[PDB]
């Protein structure tokens, strides 16, 4: 028993973190095979960040301007290209610690682990979700850019996020490893505001299943609901509308606990309308939406 | 900006996790140099767990009964001793991935990362504290025993916890790596109940500093207090009494924010007496006590 906000083990990704320096800017890169991935804004002066033309800024850059350091050993840059908002620096040496890996673009509501790095040195690991507004709620100081988010499928690391931007509201924006930003965000120091941070309904329900499974059951009630009735309450409370697909995804947890998804919806409804009344569920005083159904099954079954 | 519940990177500890099988029982071991550490209850049948005499049970065990498997490679056990509540199995091969390390017995209120393992395979990582009642609030299914808790001081892993016991209330008990349990707990399936789970006052104050530092300031008020006045309120709310030592420890965070520790105490006091009124601090609806002052400084400065 016990249910905790759990990151994947960081080992396989630690061995992929390098320091990238361009001019006076130092941030983090991902070394997979003979390529280092990093945010293209490594080339910018704070001045440039206001309205940078990245193609033009890049012309003033050669392979030898990108200083790449794996721990205390320098890597020879033999090539550099811009893919969308990332730089791919070709090095002469393939990372000997490259795991099996994919680049995956995750949907909002999907969760991943972030290995926060400074100067290509890992400092910590924590679990995130891609918010429905395409922000993430990270911990990123200066030097943390190029820190990546990932899932591990046993041995295969699916890289889903590279950190680029802090919005003035202290939320975080970044790219998949093909350099495409999540949501409407850009590597420009401009007026960019996050949209509504909606709650990931399916994730809250998963976490309610997780709680029942771990003995926190006080919020089970006698009521059921429909998708249409439940969604009226979702709407009012800035929750993602719940689909039959979400219901299907919660099936396995339904099965295990013998609680119909819609009964659990009715529990969530009451919790939204009435709050917690100063009570806690899995040591939390609000409704956690950064566990997927998959995260719950994983941690409640014990997959490695 | 951003402040998240952050575990140390797991890499250095992943390379220390092995599977230990004795008879039908499989759990996790820590391989440092030519020694594998594991909970002595690996030798018990569920039957034995009711009133085991570990010295006597051990006599029926030889080196060759302890099957030790690092990934897919078996280790030859050439020795086995009981230290308190741990077994130390001497293997013929020193772990090539042994980091610099210490064994440290942590005080309650001190935080550490747990690498949850099943069959010596890491599944996830999460941050904990040693609770003032000497429980921890983990995520541990069957097979998770021998999972360890640790701090990293740059390159030196301080191992502070090995997981042994789930109490029927779903909280967790274990040993330092010398085999001595935290608190009054024993490796016996008996009536063991956790004492009062008091809140770690100094940790809540650190986390209040962390919030100010990250722009969550609504709970700053016009009031100050004394240790003696504040402690009256602590008492009533099952908070650790605050000492001058706690105040001294919060000095650096005081300095940085220019908020006197006692003013921040007065903020905590109001929060205790009045609650949150449905507001959140660093995305939390209750007062977080599993960040130390040291954890806050680390994550707010960006140490690796
Ligand atoms: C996130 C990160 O590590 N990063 C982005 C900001 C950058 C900086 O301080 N500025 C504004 C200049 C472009 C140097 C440092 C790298
Ligand atoms: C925690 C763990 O992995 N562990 C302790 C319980 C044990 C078990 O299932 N029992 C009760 C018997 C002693 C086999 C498995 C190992």
């Amino acid at each position: 028993s016990g249910f905790r906000k759990m990151a994947f083990p960081s080992g396989k990704v630690e061995g992929c973190m390098v320091q990238v320096t361009c001019g006076t800017t130092t941030l983090n890169g991902l070394w997979l095979d003979d390529v280092v991935y990093c945010p293209r804004h490594v080339i910018c002066t704070s001045e440039d960040m206001l309205n940078p033309n990245y193609e033009d800024l890049l012309i003033r850059k050669s392979n030898h301007n990108f200083l790449v350091q794996a721990g205390n050993v320098q890597l020879r840059v033999i090539g550099h290209s811009m893919q969308n908002c990332v730089l791919k620096l070709k090095v002469d040496t393939a990372n000997p610690k490259t795991p099996k890996y994919k680049f995956v673009r995750i949907q909002p509501g999907q969760t991943f682990s972030v290995l926060a790095c400074y100067n290509g040195s890992p400092s910590g690991v924590y679990q995130c979700a891609m918010r429905p507004n395409f922000t993430i709620k990270g911990s990123f100081l200066n030097g943390s850019c190029g820190s990546v988010g990932f899932n591990i499928d046993y041995d295969c690391v699916s890289f889903c996020y590279m950190h680029h931007m802090e919005l003035p509201t202290g939320v975080h924006a970044g790219t998949d490893l093909e350099g495409n930003f999540y949501g409407p965000f850009v590597d420009r120091q401009t007026a960019q505001a996050a949209g509504t941070d909606t709650t990931i309904t399916v994730n809250v329900l998963a976490w309610l299943y997780a709680a029942v499974i771990n003995g926190d059951r006080w919020f089970l009630n006698r009521f059921t609901t429909t998708l249409n009735d439940f969604n009226l309450v979702a709407m009012k409370y800035n929750y993602e509308p719940l689909t039959q697909d979400h219901v299907d995804i919660l099936g396995p947890l339904s099965a295990q606990t013998g609680i119909a998804v819609l009964d659990m919806c009715a529990s969530l409804k009451e919790l939204l309308q009435n709050g917690m009344n100063g009570r806690t569920i899995l040591g939390s005083a609000l409704l956690e939406d950064e566990f997927t159904p998959f995260d719950v099954v994983r941690q409640c079954s014990g997959v490695t």
